[PDB]
This record gives structure tokens, sequence and C-alpha cells, in this order.
């Protein structure tokens, strides 16, 4: 996240960390959410790769035991039957990893409110992103928690030639785009917080940003527009 604060314990507590077994040890290399107490949402672009995933959560230091985190390995990896890795244009980038077990929900595991199939934002709408992602193109994963306010762009807006064009699909969110403020590297598949009702819910799953760089002037981050996906996501979750 780059343009991010830091944020705090117990504010995001649905946020889970995608991590791969680099040999010796386990190394973030996503955000996801947890949607049950067995199952997670996050970005198929994040599990393209056959490697050996588990899921932490209750982090908040990566590199520092907070005393708060759970270890859970993922025993099964279900990505949408039209993701094609070569085509994160074309969308789809949304996948549920059903873990080995059950965690343990208090003030620091909590589920992530889903919201109401077909649900599209306002311009403008109040949102944030949270990750360990790079906090400068091309730098480095923050070691604790960040998030940052990022509003939504429309689709009307998003699709226009001075911002993303027709790389972003209706199936899409974009947040963002003021140059200073982004996701970046390490935040994918990991949610996108919008206040509607007074309760914050998860529409986005961040997908991709500009390969020019991550905070960039009218490149917004694109998410996977969470309402498209609700009947998918229920109709795997129930098949399992």
């Amino acid at each position: 996240v780059v343009g991010g604060t830091e944020a705090q314990r117990n504010s995001w507590p649905s946020q889970i960390s995608l991590q791969y077994r680099s040999g010796s040890s386990w190394a973030h290399t996503c955000g996801g959410t947890l949607i049950r107490q067995n199952w997670v949402m996050t970005a198929a672009h994040c599990v393209d790769r056959e490697l050996t995933f588990r899921v932490v959560v209750g982090e908040h230091n990566l590199n520092q035991n907070n005393g708060t985190e759970q270890y859970v390995g993922v025993q099964k990896i279900v990505v949408h039957p039209y993701w094609n890795t070569d085509d994160v244009a074309a969308g789809y980038d949304i996948a549920l990893l059903r873990l080995a077990q059950s965690v343990t929900l208090n003030s620091y595991v909590q589920l992530g409110v889903l919201p109401r199939a077909g649900t599209i934002l306002a311009n403008n709408s109040p949102c944030y992103i949270t990750g360990w992602g790079l906090t400068r193109t091309n730098g480095q994963l923050a070691q604790t928690l960040q998030q940052a306010y990022l509003p939504t762009v429309d689709y009307a807006i998003c699709s226009s030639s001075s911002y993303w064009g027709s790389t972003v699909k209706n199936s899409m969110v974009c947040a963002g785009g003021d140059g200073v403020r982004s996701g970046c590297q390490g935040d994918s598949g990991g949610p996108l917080h919008c206040l509607v009702n007074g309760q914050y819910a998860v529409h986005g799953v961040t997908s991709f940003v500009s390969r020019l760089g991550c905070n960039v002037t009218r490149k917004p981050t694109v998410f996977t527009r969470v309402s498209a996906y609700i009947s998918w996501i229920n109709n795997v979750i129930a098949s399992n």
C-alpha cells in the first residue's frame, strides 16, 4: 500500500496473509478475506503457481509475533472457471480457498461482510484498501498492516481513454488514482472496504495496477467487483 498509514490491530479483522513456503520459511505473497471460518476469498492471480500456501489470520506484523496469529493450511483451491492468467484484463480474478481447518473468531479474527449481489457504488464512495504490499513502486513489503483512503471511480470514468480505457470491465471497481495513494505488489487478493449503511463491506478484491507503477495519476487500483460473483461464491461454498 503506497501512501498508506498503519492500521489498528482490531480495525480490519477479516484481512488475511496468503503466504507460500519459500523453502525454509514462509513468504507473504498476497492478501485475502476470511468469509467463512474455513473459507477464504482471494484473487486467482495469487494462486496461479502450484506452491504450498498457508493463511494467517490475526496478523499485524509479518516479521513479529503479534500473539494473535492463527496459522492454517489450504486444503482446496477453487479458481473461477473463466480465469485466464494471460488475460487479467478479462476479469474473473477471484479464488476461494477451503482452509484445512476452521479459525477461531475473536476481535482480531472476524468474517468479511459481503455485499448484496449486483451492488454498484456511486462515484467517490468512501473505501479503504488494506494490505502488506509495497509502500513504494519497486519498494518493499510493509511490516505492519497498512491502510489507505481509496475512494471510488465509476465505470463511466474509469473506462475513459484518459484513465484505463477498455482494460477495465464492468465487473471491476476502480479506486484512487490520485497518484499519491494506491495498491501495490503484495496487496493482491486483499480487500477494498467500503462504507455502506454505516457498515464496512468488502466490495473489492485487489487485482492489478499500472505496469508503469503503483501510484499513477489516473491509473486507479483495479478491484474484482465482489458483488458480481456473489452467486458463484455461494454455489461453490454450498457444493463444498
